[PDB]
C-alpha cells in the first residue's frame, strides 16, 4: 500500500471515531515516529487554528487536501452550518481525505472535490452555488498559488476581507505569490514564521487579506 493508506489505517486504529482532535494527534504521531508526510502539521496547524478562530469563516475553500489533515483541523473549528470545500488533484488522496473526514465525523461540513484547481475554480459559482469565499487555504502546487489567486479574483470569488492563508511560503517556497501579494495594494499581508511539518526547518504561513480592486 501507500504512505497515505498507512496514515489512514493508523488513524482508524489509533484514534476515536468522531473525535477530530484524536485524528490530528494520530496523524502527527505517525508522521513524527514512522513516516514524514506533507500534512500542515501541529506547529503551523496551531497558527491556522488561531486564524480560523479569529475570523470564524462561514465558507472556506482549501486548495490541496492531501490526506485531510488541514480539512479536519479547520472543519473542527467551524461554527454550526459553516462549510469547507476542499480540492484534491490526486484521486487516491481524495478518497483518503473523504475517509479521514468520515472517521472524524466531519463529513457533513466538508465537500471534497477531486480535480485540478484551474479546472474547478471556474465552476464554484454555478455548480457549487458559491457567491464569495470568506477564507482560502492555499496548500496545493506551489507554482499555482499566484495564478489561482488571480483566477479567484477574475471569477468574482473574493470579497473585501477575504482571508488568504498560504502554507509553505518558505519551503518549498512560493516566491512569485509572496512578491505579488506583498507588493499589491489589494492585499494586506502578515507573515507567521514557523517550521516545516515534523522538521526543524523554518517555514511559514502568509496571511493576505483581500482589499477589493
Ligand atoms: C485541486 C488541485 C489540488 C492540488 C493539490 N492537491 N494536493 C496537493 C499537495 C501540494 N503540497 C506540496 O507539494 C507540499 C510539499 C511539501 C514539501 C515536500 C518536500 C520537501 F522536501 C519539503 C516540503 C510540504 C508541504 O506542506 C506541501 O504542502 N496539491 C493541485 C492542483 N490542483
Ligand atoms: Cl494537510
Ligand atoms: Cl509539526
Ligand atoms: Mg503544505
Amino acid at each position: 500500500d501507500t504512505k497515505e493508506q498507512r496514515i489512514l489505517r493508523y488513524v482508524q486504529q489509533n484514534a476515536k471515531p468522531g473525535d477530530p482532535q484524536s485524528v490530528l494527534e494520530a496523524i502527527d504521531t505517525y508522521c513524527t515516529q514512522k513516516e514524514w508526510a506533507m500534512n500542515v502539521g501541529d506547529a503551523k496547524g496551531q497558527i491556522m487554528d488561531a486564524v480560523i478562530r479569529e475570523y470564524s469563516p462561514s465558507l472556506v475553500l482549501e486548495l490541496g487536501a492531501y490526506c485531510g489533515y488541514s480539512a479536519v483541523r479547520m472543519a473542527r473549528l467551524l461554527q454550526p452550518g459553516a462549510r469547507l470545500l476542499t480540492m484534491e488533484i490526486n484521486p487516491d488522496c481524495a478518497a483518503i481525505t473523504q475517509q479521514m473526514l468520515n472517521f472524524a465525523g466531519l463529513q457533513d461540513k466538508v465537500t471534497i472535490l477531486n480535480g485540478a484547481s484551474q479546472d474547478l475554480i471556474p465552476q464554484l459559482k454555478k455548480k457549487y452555488d458559491v457567491d464569495t469565499l470568506d477564507m482560502v487555504f492555499l496548500d496545493h502546487w506551489k507554482d499555482r498559488y499566484l495564478p489561482d489567486t488571480l483566477l479567484l479574483e477574475k471569477c468574482g470569488l473574493l470579497r473585501k476581507g477575504t482571508v488568504l492563508l498560504a502554507d509553505n511560503v518558505i519551503v518549498p517556497g512560493t516566491p512569485d505569490f509572496l512578491a505579488y501579494v506583498r507588493g499589491s495594494s489589494s492585499f494586506e499581508c502578515t507573515h507567521y514564521s514557523s517550521y516545516l511539518e515534523y522538521m526543524k526547518v523554518v517555514d511559514g504561513l502568509e496571511k493576505a487579506i483581500y482589499q477589493g480592486p
